[PDB]
């Protein structure tokens, strides 16, 4: 048997788990919860936890688990598979990466006019007369990561300035990224920060949608790393390691880029046009320790500014 605690969504995970089970004969039980809830549970359970693996939606959650000493060091065979994003701790393996990007309506917005920094987006919107025509997703986990990245790069006060300047635009808040991109398509708003794969999915369906990257190193290009780690409490380490190895296999990695639209981290997969090279995504991303993103400070700041 194998028990996985998954902070990743059931619709994304289940097909891979079902396939693993079918091909190895290993019985897999999955708990579907949030990264945050899983962290709380593992702290609660202590040495008592039934979990073998933590498959997280975020590097930040794996960093936390590592910091709490929950994760088992991984070996070089596994850790040499991913092209990039291997944590310093070497206590979990990265599995995919996703990028913050700026989606926009190309009929209303000229690519060449967009700012090279996310920090200058509010000034752009003001100048271009986009009051009420900017979208955002304040309740969305990756938006909150992006705000955390801004705090890490620029400090809380510059981030506060940006948040209040965004608020001053009377932006429209959407409950989901597809809702926001539908609104961009519809011309209700002209641009909004999102994850790259939402744009990919819209383009695969036939919808022309702009995707803007900020200059290399900008907070607006935050790399959103997913990954998995072996829990020290695991009584099924061999089976768990086999599953981690499977997640980094070409067929699983093809599922990630194809079915999900995320960046795969290994060679031997057929790569998208709607993606820039993986090496370029890394180059463009802000240079931060992704295990230490100050998410708690971001949430506090979002509440204090009235954004949340």
């Amino acid at each position: 048997t194998l028990t996985i605690y998954s902070g990743r969504g059931q619709s994304l995970v289940e097909p891979l788990v079902k396939q693993f089970e079918a091909e190895t004969g290993i019985r897999v039980q999955v708990r579907y919860s949030t990264d945050a809830q899983i962290l709380a549970a593992l702290q609660e359970e202590g040495s008592r936890s039934p979990a073998d693996l933590f498959w997280a939606n975020t590097a930040g959650a794996l960093g936390q688990a590592s910091a709490k000493g929950l994760l088992r060091p991984l070996g070089e065979t596994l850790l040499e598979k991913p092209i990039a994003f291997v944590p310093a701790s070497r206590t979990w393996v990265p599995v995919t990466v996703r990028l913050r990007v700026l989606a926009y309506n190309p009929d209303r917005i000229k690519a060449e006019e967009l700012p090279e920094s996310l920090l200058d987006l509010p000034r752009f919107a003001r100048e271009k007369g986009l009051v009420g025509r900017v979208g955002w997703t304040p309740t969305y986990s990756s938006f909150q990561d992006m705000v955390a990245g801004m705090i890490a790069l620029y400090g809380e006060e510059k981030t506060r300035e940006w948040l209040l300047a965004m608020k001053a635009l009377a932006p429209k808040a959407y409950p989901s990224n597809p809702a926001m991109l539908d609104a961009i398509r519809a011309g209700e708003v002209d641009l909004g920060s999102t994850n790259h794969y939402y744009v990919v999915r819209f383009r695969r369906a036939g919808y022309r949608l702009g995707m803007h990257h900020f200059r290399d190193g900008d907070a607006g290009n935050l790399a959103l790393v997913t990954g998995a780690g072996l829990l020290k409490t695991s009584k099924n380490l061999a089976a768990a390691t086999r599953f981690l190895t499977y997640l980094l296999s070409p067929q699983a990695q093809q599922y990630f880029v194809g079915n999900i639209g995320e960046y795969p981290l290994v060679k031997g997969v057929a790569l998208d046009p709607n993606l820039l090279p993986l090496e370029e995504a890394l180059a463009k991303s802000p240079k931060l320790d992704l295990e230490k993103l100050p998410l708690d400070r971001a949430l506090r700041l979002l509440r204090e500014t009235g954004v949340l």
